[PDB]
């Protein structure tokens, strides 16, 4: 297991434009295209992201290319954020992946707002951090995925992704 395999499990792989769990146009391995309700706007974003006229369909290689860019972008967002970088730096590699996963799903600013959870993670109070992370819109709207990410923070193991 690693961050790529982890997010591939959590996000799936679809080669045609679909709506994510928030209703937003998405493609590939959880590549968010736009929050606009306009499918034409989403298709325009897709063509710009891939560099050709796709008509809303891409290949597996193209999906994996966007995915690698998106994982890279999540890590860069952590490293440039004054609240996320100290927590990231304090974590082992397994828990770092859990933080990258959250930033991939909700964005840098969204995760940086989890001030009390971040403090508990910085303090390595793992059970308390896990409890606090579940008091969230995130957990209520995507509980099975949040439970996997939270278990990864609680234990520092890949047990929540093992048989998947
Ligand atoms: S939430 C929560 N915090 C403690 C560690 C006290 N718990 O046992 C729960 C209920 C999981
Ligand atoms: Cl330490
Ligand atoms: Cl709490
Ligand atoms: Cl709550
Ligand atoms: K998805």
């Amino acid at each position: 297991m690693n961050i790529f395999e982890m997010l591939r499990i959590d996000e799936g792989l679809r080669l045609k434009i679909y709506k994510d769990t928030e209703g937003y146009y998405t493609i590939g391995i959880g590549h968010l295209l736009t929050k606009s309700p306009s499918l034409n706007a989403a298709k325009s974003e897709l063509d710009k992201a891939i560099g050709r006229n796709t008509n809303g369909v891409i290949t597996k290689d193209e999906a994996e290319k966007l995915f690698n860019q998106d994982v890279d972008a999540a890590v860069r967002g952590i490293l440039r954020n004054a609240k996320l970088k100290p927590v990231y730096d304090s974590l082992d590699a397994v828990r770092r992946a859990a933080l990258i996963n959250m930033v991939f799903q909700m964005g840098e600013t969204g995760v940086a707002g989890f001030t009390n959870s971040l403090r508990m993670l910085q303090q390595k109070r793992w059970d308390e951090a896990a409890c606090n992370l579940a008091k969230s819109r995130w957990y209520n709207q995507t509980p099975n995925r949040a439970k996997r990410v939270i278990t990864t923070f609680r234990t520092g193991t890949w047990d929540a992704y093992k048989n998947l």
